[PDB]
């Protein structure tokens, strides 16, 4: 419900008033989810963080292999509007855990994924995400994994994937960004930004009515509520030629609760935005 329409001289100063950053930051609700809205025994199992959980009516339900379970059905993990509210634009989910591995490979077949976009740095790969693809081939529950070929530039690594379940075959791809900084200075802003614009770019490339693409970090709120953020907020300003990040923050918190889930994350945001503002105007 909040708004605040930025040209490209507020963008800039704006970017630079930690002050006023989160003075609006901290007034956007998080907006959530109660957990008696998922009292189902051993659902804790399946959950990184027990106050971190998916709104219902967003939420991605599994449809295989028992609908009628309410366990086999659960994942952590909610559809996400893009610009211009368009349905289903991203799912939002937490790195998968040990336990919810194949659950995560039934989402991406079941939603028709035709990219995943991971913000895990290599440090982190003992708390926020088990690797869950396999150095060549995997099958979990069905779904037969094969990892064709792996490209490793410097701002992120990029995996060329086939799915194969029963006679269907469907290309994948998996960006693994790698540089999410401690600090979330403006001169650690150029990584990021090439990620989205690498993803849109991919996106696009899948033609009409793109399935959605699945970001994820360690609970899938922060550094995910980031990266779709700024998809959003790149395409606003190149269509518009202005930044809303605090509406596009609360349409993000009306998806999935917790969306940008620091002030440090909202401010690293606008540094991304200043200097995408500043590369289309050259």
């Amino acid at each position: 419900s909040m708004s605040r329409v930025l040209q490209a001289e507020e963008l800039h100063e704006k970017a630079l008033d930690p002050f006023l950053l989160q003075a609006e930051f901290f007034e956007i609700p998080m907006n959530f989810v109660d957990p008696k809205e998922y009292d189902i025994p051993g659902l804790v199992r399946k959950n990184r963080y027990k106050t971190i959980l998916p709104n219902p009516h967003s939420r991605v339900c599994l449809t295989s292999p028992d609908p009628d379970d309410p366990l086999s059905s659960y994942i952590n993990a909610n559809y996400i509007r893009g610009y211009g509210g368009e349905e289903k634009v991203y799912i939002a989910t937490q790195g998968p855990i040990v336990s919810t591995v194949a659950d995560f490979w039934r989402m991406v077949w079941q939603e028709h994924t035709p990219i995943i976009v991971m913000i895990t740095n290599i440090e982190e790969m003992n708390e926020k995400c088990t690797e869950y693809w396999p150095e060549e081939q995997v099958a979990y529950d069905g779904v037969e994994i094969t990892v064709q070929k792996v490209i490793h530039t410097e701002d992120y690594r990029l995996r060329l994937i086939s799915l194969k379940s029963g006679t269907e075959e469907r290309g994948l791809k998996h960006y693994w960004f790698t540089s999410w900084p401690d600090q979330k200075t403006p001169d650690r802003a150029p990584p990021l930004l090439h990620l989205v614009r690498e993803v849109e770019e991919a996106a696009q490339q899948e033609g009409p009515h793109c399935a959605p693409i699945i970001v994820h970090c360690s609970a899938g709120i922060g550094r995910t509520g980031c990266f779709i953020a700024t998809s959003i907020c790149c395409q606003q300003l190149r269509q518009e030629g202005v930044v809303d990040i605090l509406k596009t923050t609360c349409q993000l918190r009306q998806d999935r609760g917790g969306m940008i889930q620091t002030c440090e994350q909202y401010q690293f945001v606008h540094h991304v935005m200043s200097l995408y503002e500043k590369q289309l105007s050259h």
